[PDB]
């Protein structure tokens, strides 16, 4: 760790470009509009909130940034991506509002957007499709996300898609934010790929939100250790310009070793004390410390001000940042929280106006005017043409890619469609559907395969010799390996999966990992994905309770698509047949990627298990993509049951209708759940509009389109909740449903499926009970199977096992 | 970073204290075993999986921290936490049925546990309750997990809980590993706290499962850097005794230069080639080094090894990291990936046999017999010496805390049952609990409030002053502020809900945080924590879709409950009165920590909304802990519905009511459903038991036990699959279901209520809705009200909005 003062010294600094007074001026107008925005959403006493004192101490990081830095999005490149830090967005917004990007009636309506002229709380694009790009708010996934981002531009050059050589990631976070495990986790990536395109500016102004970061040690101190460390150009920005002439004058660097043995706790003690108690606690500790401040009054001691409050100090960080190859650079500026607020952290809004001069007339004030520049002023002038020499505004959003994609037919997806030789998986299919989109002249190089260390496992080895391995095996590989990361990897499937916004350059990602290890571990990142509106597919390989049956408890994943389902713009699936996945793949590329351009990712769980795959049924691919279609009617004179199955359970469920028919003359309509999910939401899209049209014909949810009322029974590898959903809309009184709650553990198929309820003999159980109710068969012959399939009655409920 | 040899010179080197021939004997023994148990499984065909090639690299490590270091569970502690590397459990297995502890029928069973005498394949607490105490398969966790282990160790000696200054916790990680972002994340705090109870010992064979770590670089330069930038004391345990003299002799220092400047993809093409090989491309870059050896028969140089496979260095290591003070140690052992298994890593694999000295007949191998060590024999004497020297055996778990704890009534929570003064929410009646708690005796001092920085938010700051903050706002402190992190909060929560089984010392964790941020983002931990059997609370605070209604789409929980219901044994509440939390709190209180000791945790969504607190029902606690309860009925004369509410929107159902009965004659019945997940888990559990059990009296969902056959409507602050779960179980032909589907956004509770359409206007609405479909009413009135209360009948479905 080096010495507590600025790592450019004042001698290798260099001139600062702008007009200070000016970008003064524009700042406390940028400042004021903040404040106002968040004081009248206060008036309102709706509980709306909003934040003031962390905009209110790194406004002039940001201010330097836009007036030098930030490049917009433009005809080469998607401009700088910034990754802002998401409790300053007032601030964003008043400088929009300034720039007349956004009107009065929409800061009047700061967090209040139900009725469509509104502003979100925070960077939302999903809300402001047309606005923002990243979301932040959720404090890690800013830093690990945009490590992420910064590599994926990289890759987009290195594979001669798209010059980003000009494009830089620019990641706001707080010191407190660094707490989080996913903000420095992730740092040593960022020197292996040598990201010379990524800045993070860590605002470290000692305050997190409900007390310090650490009071009795050095927070800056830490940060420069372990960044240092881990190889990244490090940047402290300590102190302002008025502490220069002592540093120079301290000939007995003793200064320096004052500045080094003081503590944070004390430094945010001197905060509120005065000069006098400054220079008695502080400078009068040595006599050559004292002796530097003699001269000075306590006027001038008070006035000594941090780094990060100093435009000149802060310019030249970022362009040593901008001109640093080799690594990454991390920032620390120092600042200081609820800087100018004095009182908090119309009394207040008078000291504020009065602290940054700000234009208001006492007889305006108490209406919290907003302050504009009218065009022709001085400060429209320089706001807009720093901007102009920056190629425009950001942060700015284009909803939807420009080109059109010639995408593969279903035709091209022919062989998948037919009975297969050999026994595959749908994992194995979907590698094979990968190779048809490799096949296509238009989106093969769009394909971003993605797998986190483990290939073997999903087969994917075959494509390593076609497209090869993403590795700065050359810059030219296809593949991103990013290993033991599902995190990474995720942000980098997110990367990829909204390049058509970004880079107007869509690119498709397929990130295939262990399906447990997707939601469950990075669910945080799949909200935000659905919010950053990504277009890719997401497939949960080695998925179903059952089916991974050696791996156990932190493995078999029985669950995900009840996480996958909690978010709105995921379509989920559950694929038993390659034909299935052939056809919903498809249609995915066709729905998000095709004219349509819809706003949703897919998640597509697949096994590891090989079984016999059947041809795809005539006129079957509009129920595939709905979620249900009728695979076949088995006869039966003595009752007719409704069987339904997904995954690697339908093979088991199919079983169980001929073991149905064969043995208790028990006919039955089976049927291939391909997404109980999309049913679901369809049948209740379909109810909320029966209720609000009284006076119409209801309306009948798919499913009880295509079912009977005849009793029905349906078992997957996943827990109940999956099936149970689609309870609602099932036209049938008699609906019962297998699934496999509870904890995985160790073992082989056969026993687990057992175990957990869900194979064939527990389908005819359940079949044969419902045709009992009704006094279509007695009970005992119900009894009776359970004996003959060897189902111990009394086993403790999975759920609990 | 140093130099790529020892970082421990000989000259500074303790003499072995064991038999290293006699301890090579038994190592050769387990390594034996392990492999046979991994091949034996193979067999079976079942794709029951297993590794090999990791215990094989690490299994001398573990051997002298089982022969010298590791502390069994004992009188006074509970001895070293190791947190095993999970994939090299077979030689765990190993070493155990050596020690006796484990039947060659457990060993045949490995990977297969369905049964009742398996092994599980990793590491799980729930499976092997008195085995295994640390699930650490799920890559990251551990290191983490194993942090804030230490941390709370010394937290129970600071507060004088319990006198822990005797044990270590290990956590032995793989170099692959390293890339979770929890790997690294959080290792500075191992330096604030001062962690020189911590020791991560990093095996660094060089790989991950699918290739190198950085074959273009060097991992164990990346630890060290990173590591020793955050403070930690790191030890290189690089090369073994033969090298020794060549360094000695090495007056160049060009052989350290050659070490250092190898890259890890070299290093790794030597150990697949031979002497001649080595001497040419690695001792022949250099005159100098190619001169140590010349006098070097090729077979000499090819018995050079890595450190991490020699004892005496290995022992060094461990015990210079037990004689380091103020800070945490990091062991980065240099070993080989598949160790002494030839080829890459029936008959062939009399290899490993020859490679060790097996005891073993090179014509009983085709039978893979496994190795014991007879009474009496050296090695069976020395093997017990050593444990026993050390305590016993390790691992070894505790299911159950042997002391009593005189808990607090459910009368001791009197105040919270009655009618409250002033509106306050449920957060508020959250924090009142936990001051009950405090004022107990015997609980008081065990209690661990735990919170993720905002504090104020959760209205804690109270307590502060109370009880004080842990800060070793003193090391008497009892409250833990972890700050911006979530993930370290809940691994705090884990290592206290765990203690009572680690320590035999319970002690009852709250962790309050937003709910957002709560499985969503730590859902990974939440399974583990399940699987390590925690017993705590997870308070989700500022829950429900449309009560944080100013924060937005990433703060909006609208689905945590979803989330929360996959896990088994964790038990899920969203009650709408502070009663309910009181009955809530007090029930998991005793559950978890009274005679019962269930192995469960609880998961309760607080609000942040104030209103009328109403005083508990007479009679209604066990409906609350149920999940249900009838409120009141309402009269009527022109029909009859059912409403049914949780959290926040119950008051607007109930507003509904009042409606229905005033303006329409619609009488109800108006029910609090505290959990609709444990109404759903019963209902589940009933079925499941009539569908097994066809010839007995069906057992009725508790949920149908309190609901009668009039239309129902039911409206709560989360996605209507909530609500919708219950739908099986419900006793009407007609349940109607409003709920927060859709991404959340900035705007004040009336209009999010409406937006998401569970305010009283749509309960309203839903329930004359039904009963125009039975011909009650005219749907005309329907329609009417429909204007009356501005409802847009077309206005897009909020799920996709
Ligand atoms: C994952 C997550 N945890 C917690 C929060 C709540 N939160 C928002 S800001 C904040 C503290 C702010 O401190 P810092 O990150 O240092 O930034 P500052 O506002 O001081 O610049 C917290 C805990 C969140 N939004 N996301
Ligand atoms: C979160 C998570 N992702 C992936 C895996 C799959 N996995 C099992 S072992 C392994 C590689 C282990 O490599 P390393 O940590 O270097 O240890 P080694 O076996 O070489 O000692 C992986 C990726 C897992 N268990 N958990
Ligand atoms: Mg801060
Ligand atoms: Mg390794």
């Amino acid at each position: 760790i080096s010495n507590y003062i600025n790592t450019i010294p004042v001698e290798e600094q260099p001139e600062y470009p702008g007009n200070l007074e000016l970008e003064r001026r524009i700042r406390s107008a940028i400042r004021w509009n903040a404040i106002m925005t968040v004081l009248r959403a206060s008036k309102k006493d709706l509980e709306l909130g909003g934040h003031m004192a962390s905009f209110q101490s790194s406004a002039t990081i940001y201010d330097v940034c836009f007036n030098h830095f930030f490049r917009a999005r433009n005809e080469q490149d998607g401009g700088d991506l910034v990754y802002f830090q998401g409790h300053i967005s007032p601030g964003v917004y008043a400088r929009a509002f300034l720039e007349g990007r956004l009107t009065q009636e929409q800061l009047d309506n700061f967090r209040q957007e139900v009725h469509g002229n509104g502003l979100s709380s925070y960077p939302h694009p999903k809300l402001m499709p047309e606005f923002w790009q990243f979301p932040t708010v959720s404090m890690g996934l800013g830093p690990i996300g945009a490590i992420y981002q910064a590599k994926f531009l990289k890759y987009l050059e290195h594979r001669g898609l798209k010059d980003t050589s000009k494009q830089t990631v620019y990641a706001f976070l707080g010191d407190g934010e660094m707490d989080a495990p996913e903000s420095k986790g992730a740092i040593t990536i960022a020197t292996r790929e040598k990201l010379d395109n990524l800045v993070f500016v860590i605002n470290c102004n000692l305050q997190r939100l409900d007390g310090p970061v650490t009071g009795n040690g050095k927070i800056i101190n830490e940060l420069e250790g372990i960044f240092e460390g881990a190889g990244w150009n490090v940047i402290k920005v300590m102190w302002g310009s008025r502490w220069d002439e002592l540093l120079r004058k301290d000939t007995s660097g003793k200064l320096i070793q004052l500045m080094n043995e003081t503590v944070d706790g004390d430094y945010q003690t001197f905060k509120s004390k005065d000069g006098a108690y400054v220079r008695e606690h502080f400078f009068g500790k040595y006599p050559e410390t004292a002796a530097l401040v003699a001269d000075w009054t306590d006027e001038q001691i008070w006035a000594l001000n941090r780094g990060g409050h100093d435009p000149k100090k802060i310019y030249a960080a970022f362009k040593k940042a901008q001109e640093t190859k080799g690594k990454a650079t991390v920032i620390l500026a120092h600042t200081i929280k609820g800087y100018g607020m004095g009182d908090a952290a119309m009394d207040g809004v008078r000291h504020i106006r009065d602290r940054f001069n700000v234009p208001v007339s006492d007889a305006d004030i108490e209406k919290l005017p907003y302050i504009t520049f009218p065009e022709g002023s001085e400060e429209h002038t320089y706001l807009h043409a720093q901007r102009q020499k920056l190629h425009g505004y950001l942060p700015s959003r284009q909803p939807n890619f420009t080109e059109k994609l010639e995408l593969p037919s279903l035709q091209d997806f022919g062989a998948l469609l037919e009975e297969q030789s050999k026994e595959i998986s749908t994992t194995i299919a979907f590698v094979r559907a990968l190779n048809v989109m490799l096949k296509n002249k238009s989106i093969k190089d769009r394909l971003v395969p993605i797998i986190a260390d483990e290939a073997r496992t999903f087969g994917m080895e075959g494509l390593f010799r076609q497209i090869g391995i993403y590795s700065p095996e050359d810059e030219k590989g296809q593949i991103l390996q990013e290993g033991i990361n599902e995190l990474g990897a995720g942000c980098s499937w997110l990367a990829a999966a909204t390049s058509y916004s970004t880079n107007n350059l869509p690119m498709i990602p397929f990130y295939i990992y262990y399906s447990m290890f997707g939601f469950q571990r990075i669910g945080d990142l799949c909200w935000a994905a659905g919010d950053q509106q990504a277009r890719g597919f997401l497939i949960g390989g080695t998925s179903g309770r059952t089916t991974l049956n050696g791996e156990g408890l932190q493995h078999e994943d029985g669950h995900s698509h009840i996480q996958s389902l909690t978010i709105p713009n995921c379509i989920s699936y559950d694929p038993a047949y390659a034909y299935e996945v052939a056809v919903i793949m498809h249609d995915g590329l066709e729905r998000m990627y095709g004219e349509k351009q819809e706003n949703v990712y897919y998640y597509i769980t697949t096994l590891n298990e090989n079984y016999h795959m059947p041809a795809m049924p005539e006129g079957a691919e509009e129920g595939i993509r709905k979620g249900i279609y009728k695979l076949e009617t088995i006869e039966g004179s003595k009752g007719k049951v409704q069987l339904l199955g997904s995954g690697s359970i339908l093979r088991h469920v199919r079983e169980a209708a001929e073991i149905l028919a064969k043995d208790y003359g028990v006919g039955s309509d089976v049927y291939s759940v391909t997404s109980f999910t999309e049913l679901a939401r369809d049948g209740q899209d379909c109810e909320r509009w029966n209720m609000l049209h009284p006076l119409e014909t209801p309306r009948v949810p798919y499913i009880a389109q295509v079912m009977n009322d005849a009793p029905a029974v349906a078992s997957t590898d996943y827990m109940k909740l999956f099936a149970e959903q689609v309870r609602t809309y099932v036209p049938a009184d008699d609906y019962r449903v297998l699934g496999t709650d509870g904890f995985g553990r160790s073992d082989s198929r056969e026993n687990l499926r057992h175990h957990f309820e869900v194979d064939a003999s527990y389908v005819v159980v359940a079949a044969l009970g419902e045709l009992a109710k009704r006094g279509e068969i007695d009970k005992k012959v119900v009894a009776d199977a359970i004996a003959k399939f060897n189902i111990d009655a009394d086993k403790v409920n999975p759920r609990l096992a």
